[PDB]
DNA sequence: CGCGTTCGCTCGCTCGCTGGCTCGTG
DNA sequence: CACGAGCCAGCGAGCGAGCGAACGCG
């Protein structure tokens, strides 16, 4: 069955705070890119913090495909923008398939390493752990969990906390940016258990 | 011989006043069973609460699944649903056979985390000690009788005050729901003493 | 709101009856630190044992900064040096945001580890207990206190039993060293109550 | 000041009637121990039951020695061996100084299961009570008296009543193997009230 | 002095219920063996199930075996051939020397793999825990006893329950397949104590 | 005395740490 | 290749609810 590894990446929001040697170009970027909602969506767009998710989804972007180049396929996977009480993360769920949790992380340090690189120009994220793999505790291996953890953690978020989501997981496309859509998934799975 | 240790449970019957938050499939459920007497029983069916009596077993079923858990065995037991002036509670009785009683409580209380979970879906009774172990006195010793105990203050029950018994103890498997065969044992009981 | 922890660490003043085996590098660091009292201030130097503060200094920087280690942050606190009929003794308060009850002891089972290395060189105090975290009872729970405990049982201290204070609480920066505001705060306190 | 608590034990005497199945070696310990009347005493050493005196000693010292783990320090005390009617028993007499009226028991008890063990060899004395706390009546608290309990009921003892005394108490250092000191401490005393 | 830990195994002396997939060989390796009294001892042979001895035998080697491998030694040992009311199961105690508690498990698990490949050509014994090693408590250290507990609960054993036992530590080397050698050992113990 | 309140001791559960493998990269 | 970062089962101090004798006032 489709199992899949959760890799936690915190979005350094601010400029100089968070990246402290970042060129103006990076700034325009993040500013020069507009966000609009699907037809199919729902969400109140004014409670979107567009200058995060437009680095978020650069993050996620360079993250899956680099991942892609691993597993050696279209790897299926389902990316949540959250925004928290610390800072924004994306909350990115892909499978398995192909990458044995013995070597997950050094993987993982190879994707963050070309983060850096791509999308903040060689710039360290002054964030503590903006890329962590979620183990099963501390010292323990890589958690890995079924489809069924996204109708059961993921889309019982709503706005502000849920910011936007991505996913190639048919079953859950239309769940990704729709309040409503998720409610009646989420309602399901809490009946057939 | 065989030794018990006594745990009453309140069972709670007013979804709101007791589980305040509890959704509806739990109200539906316990609608949704019916109740049947046995053939060899002769308790009268018109004052045996049936709402209240679908919890009682829920309860029962998964305090002694839990326990045998921990005893590491088939318990012999004997659960009596009682009604009473405040409020139904279930008597059990389980056997010792492999739990201290200087560890009692953290199986039981155990237990009482897993009523929560499983029956009133994570919901805590607002009811003051619907789950207390039976102390000796204040301070004392968490009480251990022997089968006497059944039919010595159990037994003599009878509607409305008696809702329903159950047990894996042939001695008693028909004194459970038969005012008659108790009114026998309990009869014998108070003969050989 | 703001919960705090205690360490109680008994500063070993004997050096020879305390720590058997320290160099004279340790004996002429302490000596060569010279105490002055801030501007603000109003306590009588003379009953300030400098060489022991020069030694509860160190051993609250080295505390402190190893915790903010584990609380992954500023944690806020209120140190105050005491001299009892033992010994003297830090009185630390920390707060617990980030350091769960649970998991406190091996916390400051590490700092205690590396207060011996750094403070005195490896060199374990021949003191019983020389950091002891509050319990609520024997058995009981770590005791949590808030913000109030600091005016309700620390600041009442006066010398020679006062023998200085530290913290990042605004709140009480300037009743740290001055036996007036203290008197302020605390009769203040024992008001709103 | 100095206060006390009086705790009564009753030294068994009779290696058989009170100790059955002790081995030989504690009867040959008890022979194998020769008492001598240090030089300032006046004491009839024909009137002092050795053997006994062998076991009350041990007895003594265990209990102190244990007590000091309690107490954290070194308990002035006050012991006399006397031999009554009934049976040879302990008077000890105790600094109350770190136990606390509400849990003296749970320590004695601890000291009574150790006296056993080491001094008796894991054999329960067969006497009645044999450590008993003196209480200020039947159902009351834990006594404690002062100093002045010693030359008011312990001194006035002689042969052969008395048999023997202990004491770190300096004022009563003569006083305990001295007929002659006894009677003037006594006599002082009855004058000062 | 000598310390050791304690590993026990059981025995999967069942082709077609404990190791399902093994091949013929095996069954005729441990039926073409023949176990042989040695002169000193006194057991009943008929009462030594030597299809099991075969493997508990083979097992007890390589254990011991790998195990030097790790302790850098010659380990002193004490194996117990032993026959329960469950199953058959080898009591070993190793010495401590050379083997941090830290890593046991680590390694004796290598060791349980090699007992497979060697033992078992690889198949995985179809039984519940058939290698542990015993801990002081739940959460507790793992148990290293002294060289009196052989005497102490390995000894006193008696067919059909007592089955064999090897040892390369001298002072018992006799009472290893002799009743008699034991039960004087056995009393010693209980003496000199 | 009976009976309710202390409060030292018990002992299963938690969760960061140890330290021998594993396996891709330079 | 060997390293050496990432892995993670095994580990066990620390914890804190519970338990129950010891106690001692009404």
């Amino acid at each position: 069955m489709a199992t899949f590894y959760e890799v936690i990446v915190r979005v350094p929001f601010d400029v100089e705070e968070h990246l402290p040697g970042i060129s103006d170009s990076f700034v325009d970027w993040v500013t020069g890119q507009i966000w609009e909602l699907p037809p199919e969506s729902d969400l109140n767009l004014t409670l979107v913090e567009q200058p995060q998710l437009t680095v978020a989804d650069r993050i996620r972007r360079v993250f899956l495909y680099e991942w892609n180049k691993f597993s050696k396929q279209e790897s299926k996977f389902f990316v949540q923008f959250e925004k928290g009480s610390e800072y924004f993360h994306l909350h990115t769920l892909v499978e398995t398939s192909g990458i044995s949790s013995m070597v997950l992380g050094r993987y993982v340090s190879q994707i963050r390493a070309q983060l850096v690189k791509v999308v903040f120009q060689g710039i360290e994220p002054q964030i503590n752990d903006w890329v962590a793999i979620t183990k099963v505790k501390k010292g323990g291996a890589n958690k890995v969990v079924d489809s069924g953890y996204i109708p059961a953690y993921l889309l019982p978020k709503v706005q502000p906390e849920l910011q936007w989501a991505w996913t190639n997981l048919d079953e859950y496309k239309l769940a990704a940016l729709n309040l409503e859509e998720r409610k009646r998934l989420v309602a399901q799975f809490l009946a057939e258990s």
